[PDB]
């Protein structure tokens, strides 16, 4: 019983469910087809990922993924975020209709493009490995699919490697903005207060991981712990390959005071400057 939406209904029979993508986890979500997503083109297919609940869910897990729908709705359309291509709602159980990311989630894309010589962080697939200039570009990416959702006045919460996908064209998208202690500003941890100060603390954990390709922040730290150590101004050590300046952006995002970390609009104009003058060479 949700109520009828013609900016995104689609047809059940201009959808076919292909296989799972998830690896036994949250929700389900799996590949399909989608017959005629554009009301100018509808005789082309387009492949999209789709989710629906699981068999064991409750009306609290469908409530769940109404609000993650129409928060979607709200948000509107950006390259570097998991845009809404539609839903199924009526005539049996909700789909959610989303863009496809043929590479998967962020980690899983850099472990795999990992050198496969290098005992201290091992590939575990070997693809194509990417330059400096991939890796600053990866993250002023991701920095503007925040600057917009900033600019929507949605805060994330989870941001994470885990939580971007990573299209064909290597594009980087923001997943899960409108439904891990390790990513979790201070004043989050402790006060449950959550900004968009927080969320470039999160960013900053992210850049950690990018230039780690994707290692595991606070690696052997325990949770209980981590709390006393960020307030006596313990922080993650600058990864091997990462310049100075981005240890830096790292550290700034990574200010006690939330005031005084940067905001995403600066994160975008300094990560652009520092694509520009970053070799691929390398
Ligand atoms: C349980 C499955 C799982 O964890 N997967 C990780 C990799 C696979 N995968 N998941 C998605 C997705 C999604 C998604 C993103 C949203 O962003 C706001 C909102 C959603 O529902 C409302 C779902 C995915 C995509 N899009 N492409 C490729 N693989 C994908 C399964």
């Amino acid at each position: 019983e949700l109520p009828e939406d013609p900016r995104w209904e689609l047809p059940r029979d201009r959808l076919v469910l292909g296989k799972p993508l998830g690896e036994g986890c949250f929700g389900q979500v799996v590949l399909a087809e989608a017959i005629g997503l554009d009301k100018d083109k509808p005789n082309r297919v387009t492949k999209v990922a789709v989710k629906m609940l699981k068999s064991d869910a409750t009306e609290k897990d469908l409530s769940d993924l109404i609000s993650e729908m129409e928060m979607m709705k709200m948000i509107g359309k950006h390259k570097n975020i998991i845009n809404l291509l539609g839903a199924c709602t009526q005539d049996g159980p909700l789909y959610v209709i989303v863009e496809y990311a043929s590479k998967g989630n962020l980690r899983e894309y850099l472990q795999a493009r990992r050198p496969p010589g290098l005992e201290y962080s091992y590939n575990p697939s070997p693809e194509e490995q990417l330059s400096s200039k991939d890796l600053v570009s990866c993250a002023y990416q991701v920095a503007r699919g925040m600057e917009y959702l900033a600019s929507k006045k949605c805060i994330h919460r989870d941001l994470a490697a885990r939580n971007v996908l990573v299209t064909e064209d290597n594009v980087m998208k923001i997943a899960d903005f409108g439904l891990p202690v390790k990513w979790m500003a201070p004043e989050a941890l402790f006060d449950r207060i959550y900004t968009h100060q927080s969320d470039v603390w999160s960013f900053g954990v992210l850049l950690w991981e990018i230039f780690t390709l994707g290692g595991s922040p606070y690696p052997g730290v325990p949770v209980e712990e981590l709390f006393k150590l960020l307030k006596e101004g313990h922080r993650m050590d600058k990864p091997s390959n990462c310049t100075n300046e981005l240890y830096m952006m790292m550290r700034d995002c990574w200010h006690a005071v939330p005031s005084q970390r940067p905001t995403f609009k600066q994160l975008v104009e300094d990560l652009d400057r520092i694509v520009a003058l970053t070799s691929n060479q390398e």
